[PDB]
């Protein structure tokens, strides 16, 4: 059974209480919702281990989405931050401003999106797990993952050194590839990994360029504050 | 750093390595979809993925990768990462959305189960194989934890395939790029490599057998094993 306050009248983004370590994935779909001006609700999940939430995301993590299908026949779900980006782009990015407008654009967007989804994302997640969650400390495993993060930063730096390549996928504008990468490729996260982010200057410039976008600023502010308003858990008003 | 003499893009070119049990589980993915759709393609066997010319195609220096002509045929584009190669082939060649999804509902579930593989089982299995075989030192505690995480992913797939009428991972009716992406890491042979008894996930095992019976899947496994063992060891194969 779902909580009484969980109703799907529009896109519902599932998050947890905003902390330094709880927002780097939930901010991704929120950035795109803010960029496109998509009507949405915020549901603050008290416990991702709750059976009702496992029915939405079998992987028992945020972010997740419930939304009405375009024809209203189905309640659609998206889970895994990358999948939430793909869903919002599919349902709401009519012009392919962030999703890509042609086969050529989408070929590069999916390259750099999938690089994050398969490489930096999981490497960073395993680094964080072994660094402070695993019951035993495994420094050789932690060091190899931190080494792999620097290899990923090197690739992103190489791309952003290519002539006129202002964003990861497309030269001209940010895409879901850029939104997916940003939280794991900015100064604060680099410092968490014990890295000097200045050693990737084009990647740092890119992170500042992304960070100056009003939609990104709004997303970071809101994700920090979720659960710290008048309501702690459930559907925010 | 120049491209090899025999590398030309007159059609889709799929970059692979010499076929072994542990070199083909990612390259087989786009090859399955190419065989399913009947896409005309060439195979290029990469001798050294560390070669500068190859990093200009895939900066991550791994197979699979694709070079293909743009739709209008005036330009060349690239796809790298097995998941990206599947998304590209579906975009360019699956206009009916038979494997890519025909609407927002279908694509929502396809992208959920495709991304689960791309984010969870795929990277976990990759790190497992790396620490098990490739890493200069053996770290059995790391290896054991990754093996445990594989069983958690198998548990999720098993739950999904136990849902009423859920014959495939994403859609009830037919297999999609989500099923193609998952199969190589969720079959009896791979489960045995990880030191797992695949029978503990009966609906997942039944699903892997159903997928394996598809003629395009049989052709892909048959071909990917042979690449680099024919009359030409490296470079553009003749087909
Ligand atoms: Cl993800
Ligand atoms: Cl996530
Ligand atoms: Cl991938
Ligand atoms: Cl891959």
């Amino acid at each position: 059974e779902r909580p009484s306050d969980l109703v799907v009248n529009r896109l519902v983004l599932f998050v947890v209480k905003g902390t330094a370590t709880s927002t780097h994935n939930t901010v991704k779909p929120l950035i795109l919702l803010e960029e496109l001006g998509v009507p949405h609700d915020i549901y603050v999940v008290e416990k991702v281990s709750a059976p009702w939430f496992s029915e939405i995301n079998p992987h028992k993590m945020v972010p997740a989405i419930l939304d009405r299908s375009p024809d209203g026949r189905d309640t659609l779900r998206a889970w895994q931050s990358t999948s939430t980006l793909m869903y919002i782009a599919d349902a709401y990015d009519k012009d392919g401003t962030f999703g890509g407008r042609n086969v050529q654009e989408r070929s590069e967007i999916n390259n750099w999106l999938t690089l994050h989804t398969a490489a930096l994302g999981p490497t960073a997640k395993y680094w964080l797990y072994f660094y402070k969650l695993h019951p035993e400390k495994l420094p050789k495993t932690i060091e190899k993952l931190r080494s792999n993060i620097t290899v990923q930063y090197d690739i992103l730096e190489r791309r952003l050194n290519e002539p006129g390549q202002q964003y990861l996928a497309l030269k001209d504008r940010p895409t879901i590839a850029d939104i997916a990468t940003l939280p794991f490729a900015m100064k604060s996260t680099a410092e968490l990994f014990g890295l000097e982010f200045e050693k990737w200057p084009k990647l740092q410039e890119w992170s500042v360029r992304m960070g100056e976008r009003e939609a990104v600023k709004r997303a970071w502010q809101r994700v920090a504050g979720f659960g710290h308003g008048e309501k702690e858990y459930g559907m925010l008003e």
